[PDB]
């Protein structure tokens, strides 16, 4: 009940601006992002809301994110004075110009989300800025070539999601959407990361890296060469992302995972060490937000 999870979501929200503007951007990012810790993991928690034609979750809520979900929730609510003004942030930030629509919105973190939220200046990335001890940075490129057409292809009546199910429906509705996604465009990304062969030089965390990041900061987690065209039908850039905190001097990632099944604090040494071994995860991307103050659809 897509609506009733939005009116509970307006109440709390309602209330936590009361309590809020009775502080710097990165202590309102790290105050907000924590106010969610512990709330459940809900994969593709959001949608285009209520008489949606295409996905009829909510637009916003609080009972449940996913990385994507948690990271626009928190910035939007962060950037915002009020929920009137959180729904306009939230608005711009999830739909490319604020033009609400499944094809309008956000999907890939790269060459949609970062992409228009770099050019409208909410984030800068500064993946280069941190560098060696002989200041010179240390980052790479990360590309994939992401084929939105054959991403649309690759899709199942599970992309619509109908408050009342209707199997013809979604059928019906699924090649609608196709149709359009055949439109769109094919974009190859440059993603800049922090290889984990300098993050973990010598095999041990390096801390004059580690310690440029910045509180409040957006990290993304890259897979340079990550092939997912016969799964889901195209090249994929980005696996999950989450923000920078620090917490007496030890810095943590903060994020809604789907492995412990709600938003935790993790160490980002340790997240990132046992990550190493994956054959596809080689480093990190991080991004920090611009605006200094609340107020959206430009800075």
């Amino acid at each position: 009940n897509s609506a009733a999870i939005e009116e509970q979501a307006n109440s709390s929200i309602r209330k936590l601006y009361h309590t809020l503007n009775t502080t710097s951007m990165a202590d309102r990012i790290s105050q907000i992002s924590a106010y969610f810790k512990g709330t459940k993991y809900i994969l593709g928690s959001l949608g285009e809301g209520p008489n949606a034609r295409y996905d009829q979750f909510p637009r916003y809520r609080v009972d449940g994110f996913d990385c994507d979900t948690y990271v626009n929730t928190v910035l939007s609510l962060a950037l915002a004075n009020s929920l009137e003004s959180f729904q306009e942030c939230l608005k711009h930030t999830r739909y490319k110009n604020g033009k609400r629509s499944y094809i309008n919105r956000n999907h890939f973190t790269s060459i949609d989300w970062n992409n228009y939220n770099q050019k409208r200046g909410l984030l800068k990335d500064i993946t280069f800025s941190i560098r060696n001890e002989k200041k010179q940075p240390v980052a790479l490129y990360a590309n994939a070539l992401i084929n939105k057409p054959q991403w649309y292809n690759h899709k199942t009546i599970d992309t619509i999601r109908l408050q009342k199910q209707d199997k013809n429906e979604q059928e019906k509705r699924l090649v609608e959407l196709k149709a359009k996604g055949k439109t769109l465009e094919t974009s190859l990304s440059n993603v800049p990361y922090i290889p984990f062969t300098a993050l973990f030089s010598e095999n041990k965390p390096n801390l004059h890296l580690f310690s440029q990041i910045p509180n409040g900061a957006v990290i993304e987690i890259i897979r340079p060469n990550w092939d997912l065209r016969q799964q889901i039908g195209t090249e994929l850039d980005i696996s999950h992302l989450g923000f920078a905190i620090w917490i007496n001097n030890e810095l943590f990632f903060r994020q809604a995972s789907s492995q412990y099944g709600k938003v935790v604090d993790v160490s980002l040494i340790d997240y990132l060490d046992k990550a190493r071994s994956s054959p596809t995860i080689k480093g990190i991307n991080i991004q920090v937000v611009l605006p200094e103050k609340p107020v959206c659809q430009l800075f």
